[PDB]
């Protein structure tokens, strides 16, 4: 249907790259004697110039700019993170793919107001993955997250880096951040406040720029997909300009929770909110000519009910020179790694049906503002379970995301017959999609800390209105590793805490060396993440 927002200059802009965020201070961890990267972020407004020849459009970002600054932290490093409320409206930061603590996990009711911080205590210990972290504050999800509160947070490994694909940041490692919003006449943003069904967006972004261009050489790139949309899922492609609807295969290499057993060969790419996919694509065929990734239209081709626009087909382009000026030193292994499965489980699967009660998106007819109502399920810590999603209906599709955990992807039925369990999702993930009438099981193991824990839809309209709810990973009181302080995501040992933004611009007070050091080693000493240790 007809594009809302204004007429956009396509292909025009290079694809931004965000920039690496270095920690500011290195503390000793008085248990074990090693450095934590200490960082500060400050969310705060800002303008940006979308629409070259109309106005600024007003966003909310991680240190002022969108997409956040890209984290790099290797495995084995723990990390913490001071995220300072700058701005207007509260926030509650979740690193999304980690298996942090409950309450440095971005629980919606665990806020930061303006002129507060609160301190985030990371474990970094999981497998190399494509992680992001984004807004979650409860019922403001999808404006934080639309504003500007997201970016990336990448994992690494040397044994993973060992494997010789395409790498360097902003090299042959390209962030492929998409996202869907709409605009004014005038160049600033359409709000998505009002909206209850679900936000689509008509411009398509690549790292906050619409409809870009890259310059790429004939070799191998690795491109890390997130959708940090609100609403809109894809089916991307590859075509040639002189072909534009010939699909070129790529091989996928990864998913949400790091690297498939074996690459996917494949020519289609199902990505829905919240879901990271990490592909490797050979231009080595294509010198001299352009590439355009598309997405599918028809609601990603009857798996969704999304509204397609005049230019939603479009993402970006991809200028390949004639000859590359260095070799491609680069390859995709056809063994991966030995992807860490949990056991499979004979327990009857729990059943969660998403659909609505009244005009509300629910789970088992319950809201998250539900408090009474809302924790669906206790699980003892080391159990695995199944769990049946299902999306009853043909109206509205679910991305669904469980926090803690990384799961298999069993089973998907659909009541159009429309696909089962797709190449990609093979591994293990931390995001599902249920298109139309589809039910997915996914296993899990439910380890290696208690805590409560939130999950929802990712399509951020259908979180906010208000189709998230909570488990409970339990353990028994003579379980130890300090779990008293740790199970319960508003523990106010972990509470935001007020600043003057005078003591944070000279770094003084509360943020002088010997304060930030004294609070990270008190943080420390009572050991959040010792029961994951090998
Ligand atoms: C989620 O699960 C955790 C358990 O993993 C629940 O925490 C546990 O709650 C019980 C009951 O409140 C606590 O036992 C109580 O201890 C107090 C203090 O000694 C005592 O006065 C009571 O008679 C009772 O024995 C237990 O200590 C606590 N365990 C931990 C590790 O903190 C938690 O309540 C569950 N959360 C929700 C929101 O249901
Ligand atoms: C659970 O968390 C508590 C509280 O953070 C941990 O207890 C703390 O353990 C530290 C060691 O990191 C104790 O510090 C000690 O200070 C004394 C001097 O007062 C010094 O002689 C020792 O060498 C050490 O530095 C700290 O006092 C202690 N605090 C309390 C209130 O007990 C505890 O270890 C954690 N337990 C688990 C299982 O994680
Ligand atoms: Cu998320
Ligand atoms: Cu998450
Ligand atoms: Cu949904
Ligand atoms: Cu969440
Ligand atoms: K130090
Ligand atoms: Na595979």
């Amino acid at each position: 249907v007809a594009q809302i927002s204004p007429q956009y200059p396509m292909f025009t802009v290079p694809l931004p790259i965000p920039p690496v965020k270095q920690p500011r201070l290195t503390v000793t961890n008085p248990v074990n004697g090693q450095e934590i990267w200490y960082y500060e972020v400050e969310i705060k407004p800002f303008t940006h110039q979308v629409y070259p020849d109309l106005g600024s459009a007003d966003l909310v970002g991680y240190d002022g700019m969108s997409p956040g600054p890209t984290f790099q932290v290797p495995r084995g490093v723990e990390t913490v993170v001071r995220f300072i409320n700058n701005a207007e409206a509260p926030n509650s930061v979740h690193l999304h793919g980690s298996f942090s603590r409950a309450a440095f996990d971005g629980w919606a009711e665990d806020i930061t107001e303006p002129g507060s911080f609160k301190d985030y205590y990371y474990p970094n210990r999981q497998s190399a993955r494509t992680l992001w972290y984004h807004d979650h504050a409860m019922h403001i999800t999808a404006e934080n997250a639309y504003r500007g509160q997201a970016g990336l947070y990448m994992l690494t490994d040397p044994a993973e880096d060992a494997l010789n694909l395409p790498s360097g940041y902003g090299e042959f490692d390209i962030p492929m951040i998409l996202t869907s919003k709409q605009y004014t006449a005038n160049g600033n943003l359409v709000t998505t406040n009002g909206e209850l069904n679900s936000f689509w967006g008509d411009v398509i972004h690549v790292n906050g720029q619409p409809w870009p261009f890259k310059n790429v050489e004939p070799r191998k790139y690795r491109f890390r997909f997130l959708d940090a949309a609100v609403s809109r899922s894809f089916g991307l492609y590859f075509a040639d300009t002189d072909a534009i609807d010939t699909r070129l295969p790529f091989k996928v290499i990864a998913s949400d929770s790091g690297l498939l057993e074996h690459p996917a060969d494949t020519s289609l790419l199902y990505i829905s909110m919240a879901e990271r996919y990490e592909v490797v694509f050979d231009f080595s065929d294509y010198a001299g000519k352009t590439i355009e990734l598309r997405n599918l239209g028809g609601s990603i081709g009857g798996i969704g009910t999304d509204t397609d626009y005049d230019n939603t087909d479009k993402v970006m382009r991809f200028v390949v020179a004639d000859d590359t000026t260095q070799p491609d030193t680069s390859v995709v292994p056809a063994n991966l790694r030995d992807v860490p499965f949990p056991s499979p489980t004979t327990n009857t699967p729990r059943q969660f049906r998403f659909g609505r009660t009244g005009p509300t998106w629910t789970i088992n007819g319950v809201a998250f503002a539900d408090v009474q109502n809302r924790l669906l399920a206790n699980v003892p810590v080391g159990t695995v379970e199944r769990w049946e999603l299902i999306n009853a209906g043909n109206g509205a599709t679910h991305p669904i995301h469980i926090h803690l955990v990384d799961f298999k992807v069993i089973s998907r039925t659909s009541g159009n017959n429309a696909r089962t369990v797709m190449p990609y999702e093979s591994g293990l993930k931390d995001v599902v999609w249920l298109g139309r009438r589809e039910t997915v099981v996914v296993e899990a193991h439910y380890a290696p800390f208690p805590g409560v824990y939130m999950f929802h839809c990712h399509n951020l309209i259908h979180e906010d209105h208000d189709m998230m709810a909570a488990f409970n990973a339990t353990v028994l009181p003579d379980y130890g590793y300090n779990a008293t302080v740790f199970v319960d995501p508003m523990e106010e040992l972990w509470q935001a805490r007020p600043y003057e933004l005078g003591e944070f611009q000279a770094q003084s007070g509360q943020f002088s060396v010997q304060a930030v050091t004294e609070r990270i080693q008190t943080m420390a000493e009572y050991r959040p993440y010792a029961a994951a240790d090998e």
